[PDB]
RNA sequence: GGGCAGGUGCCCGAGUGGCCAAAGGGGACGGUCUGUAAAACCGUUGGCGUAUGCCUUCGCUGGUUCGAAUCCAGCCCUGCCCACC
RNA sequence: GGGCAGGUGCCCGAGUGGCCAAAGGGGACGGUCUGUAAAACCGUUGGCGUAUGCCUUCGCUGGUUCGAAUCCAGCCCUGCCCACC
């Protein structure tokens, strides 16, 4: 067990802002279990590591013995929240959100325990639906014109001329209400929720609640290295990708992001990070990569993904690496594939197209369109765009004829960029 | 009867906008009632000569076999009308702007034909207490940041730093959605309601009906002769108010005012109003105050306050104010105590106070309080005051000796400035 | 409700009758080099099976012109400015 | 959530330890003059029955001081600036 002030330490490691900081000590004082609050508006399918920054903290609490209710946002999503926005959001249907909603509510169970007394399932629309316009006037009456237009992208689209739709003012105060609905102790959140999560506070001392502790965590930069891993800017790592795809895709994270995706996305000590810095950027990704695509593919990633989880899985830290051949099958067999395709290799389990024989043109197959057909390229002029860049291959040799007609006679193994690959053959 | 064209020009008549113009032309023809809203918030109990402005132009349409939707704001009113106002409205209660109202619903029938076919009230608390969070979401979706900010009071306070209470961003969306509740053809209201109006015709259009004409009348400038005739100004003449009162307010109307009450209070035709204005202040405000308040003493206005109104009631329009003699006997007795008042007189009709020989000290009661006591005076500092200023009188006579004490073994008449009268008389 | 400007490619954004699948910057994509990284450098960034060609393309719908992303008109939406004060 | 400034009389607003029931402007009120108007001019604009006095008074609650509208602290609310980007 923790004592409050061991709990409140473990709980600030890798944290942006706790506010108010002694708010949670004295929360944690009271000896019972805090109402963790998160909410996720599902505007697309599926989660990301990213979002395993907020709910891996989430976790942390819940290892402590406090609640967390996950609240699926389908009200919410169907506005949009504005926050960081350059303009103003699409809208969607309650049914949109309520078929995203589906993976959200699968996927987050692979990082939150599910235990009823840890863990509550809400939907907004619960109680967001009902809301009275007598209502809504006294929520929006707490704030000014003012005070609304401080938050960044409000205050720079508006001195930009760039509009703001009137209910986006209008979506803060929806997220607030629903923290007086489960009386949140804690609301979760990236740091682009600090706003919103302080107008939780305002609402809910106007309906006589303690207003909850704002815990803000800092947000995962995507793989392109600069922006914010999301959705709309697929630069993202999906929680649920095959291990293959997680594992080759953690071995590109820029290396100047190793230092946040070890201190936001696992459990090793600083001094850890340093020494696999000190192996060097290849061994250090070799790491990463093998800690989190193994935990991603464990049904529920384990309490401490740490250096003790790493030796779990058959590899030594003092190896710093080299020890390829140990882990998990899927881990191994993802990190083999990643060095075969490196050294120009074609792995052994490729995807397979059959094309009928209805395409046929002369017996063959005019090089780019069979590109096109096997999903490689979306259009035949991009085929031959990539010809010339040299960035196809037919059978592991690259393409410099563009108006080469492929003999289907035999399967070809077709390979776009450094590691899209399709087997194709002919069907009647 | 009127055509489509003649009906036009004669609402035109004392009106500061129609628009569009020719939509209400094109509404005219098509030969069926017109749908004519006015809305007013009870905030404050009782009708004066101001709301007279808008409420005749709509007996006018009446008249013209219109059909008008009198909305009481019971729950606007509860918010407050931001339009126009230097700073945030205080709310009121429900019940608050429901007692007021029972005012409205009684003073609105001294303008308005009250057969239902001209005529239906409604209160708006019918259909705004019903309106949900996702139907005010997608409302306020209809308007940008930008856009309600270019309302005058919104703009000036906003650049000055004087806080807009975010639901003031609200009103204007329950303000049109009436329109859209009672399908209403013509929105009427003073200059003041623009704004409102306008984005009345915006939310008719989300919602697929034809957008209202908007029918704007300027606005009668108070007794104070610069600022608005309202309650909160105390610049008010009420149309309930005693012919007595009428009169004498309407007598001391400031002289530049008068072109535009004839214009906005009776349907004298210009040449005549030049007429009166040759005959000189003081005649001209005769004809006025004889006009209005035998039109406000009937319990109905008659559907033209003209010359042949007011010879109907006994005069003489060729008199221009001589014949004081003539007119309903409520009208003539108002003149006479004006004219018997101005003239130093003390009116024979005089309200009665019965002070209680409890307040008596040695015998008699200090002429300060005295005034007091008889709610001619706040407080006895005040009544002291003003006789330093020479404002008080008992018996007729100017007091000089703020020390006196009065003796009340006879009933004494007390006078404070121009008019206001009681005579006061003891009882044990 | 009135005026003026604007909406263009993945994003921002230039166009200023033809030189436009469209400046410049960013991004993304391919390659060299490698470490399936960055940087630097070169290239690509509507579609079409015979191409000196065909189809589609700058908010929507039309129009003038041999030719419109560009000019005109109606309409939608936005910004600024009016109106309201 | 952090900082700074602010809230004063009917309104705006000055105060800058005592000279404060409180500058200045507006408004309102009384009077002269009249037309029960305006303008101009003079005056008034916390309360109290013996006044060289008593009571209350500058967002709320306290505090320092002989004395606080003024200085200090906690709190409420606002504006600007942070945070968020
Ligand atoms: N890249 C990220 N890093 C950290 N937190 C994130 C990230 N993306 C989303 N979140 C958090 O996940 C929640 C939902 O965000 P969104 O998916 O943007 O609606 C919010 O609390 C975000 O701050
Ligand atoms: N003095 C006035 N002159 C003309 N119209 C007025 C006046 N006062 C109020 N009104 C109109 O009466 C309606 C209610 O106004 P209010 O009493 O200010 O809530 C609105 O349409 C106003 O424009
Ligand atoms: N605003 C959060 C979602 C959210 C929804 C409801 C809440 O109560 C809290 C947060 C987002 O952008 O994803
Ligand atoms: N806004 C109007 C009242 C009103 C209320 C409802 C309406 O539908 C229209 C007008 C006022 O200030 O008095
Ligand atoms: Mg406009
Ligand atoms: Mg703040």
């Amino acid at each position: 067990g923790h004592t409050p002030e061991e709990a409140l330490a473990l709980l600030k490691r890798g944290a942006e802002e706790i506010v108010p900081e002694e708010e949670l000590l004295a929360k944690l004082k009271e000896g019972r279990p805090l109402t963790v609050k998160l909410g996720a508006d599902p505007t697309r399918p599926d989660l990301h590591l990213g979002h395993a920054v907020v709910l891996r903290k989430m976790r942390q609490f819940q290892e402590l013995g406090h609640k967390v209710v996950l609240i699926i946002g389908d009200f919410t999503g169907m506005i949009g929240d504005p926050s960081g926005r350059s303009k103003t959001r699409p809208p969607l249907t309650l049914e949109e959100t309520r078929e995203n909603a589906k993976t959200y509510v699968a996927q987050a169970g692979k990082i939150l325990r599910q235990e009823p007394h840890l863990f509550e399932l809400r939907y907004n629309s619960e109680w967001l639906e009902g809301l009275t316009f007598k209502e809504v006037v006294r929520l929006t009456s707490l704030m000014t014109v003012a005070q609304m237009l401080e938050r960044e992208d409000f205050k720079k689209r508006y001195e930009a001329g760039i509009p703001i739709s009137l209910h986006e003012l209008l979506y803060p105060f929806a997220q607030a209400y629903d923290s007086v609905a489960i009386r949140a102790d804690v609301e979760m959140g990236g740091t682009d929720q600090r706003f919103n999560l302080l107008v939780g506070r305002e609402v809910q001392r106007a309906y006589g609640q303690s207003p909850q502790v704002c815990f803000l965590m800092p947000l995962l930069v995507g793989l392109d290295g600069r922006e914010k891993m999301s959705k709309s800017l697929d630069n993202y790592i999906g929680l649920t990708e095959p291990p293959e795809a997680m594992f080759k895709k953690l071995m590109r994270v820029p290396d100047p992001l190793l230092p946040s995706y070890f201190r936001l996305l696992t459990d090793l000590e600083e001094e850890e990070i340093e020494a696999l810095l000190k192996a060097g950027p290849v061994p250090a990704h070799r790491v990463l990569a093998r800690l989190l695509t193994a935990a991603y593919a464990l049904p529920q990633i384990p309490p401490r993904i740490d250096r003790a989880f790493y030796e779990s899985l058959g590899y030594a830290w003092e190896a710093f690496g080299r020890d390829k051949e140990a882990g998990p099958e899927e881990v191994r067999r993802a990190e083999a594939r990643y060095d075969e395709v490196a050294k120009g290799g074609i792995p052994e389990e490729i995807p397979e197209v059959t094309i009928p024989a209805s395409e046929l043109k002369e017996g063959r197959i005019w090089v780019a369109r069979l590109f096109t057909l096997a999903g490689l390229t979306p259009s035949n002029a991009e085929a031959r765009r990539l010809i010339q860049n040299r960035g196809l291959r037919l059978d592991g040799e690259v393409l410099t004829d563009p108006m080469l007609q492929v003999d289907l006679s035999r399967p070809r193994i077709l390979q776009r960029g450094k590691d899209r690959f399709v087997r194709v053959r002919l069907s009647d």
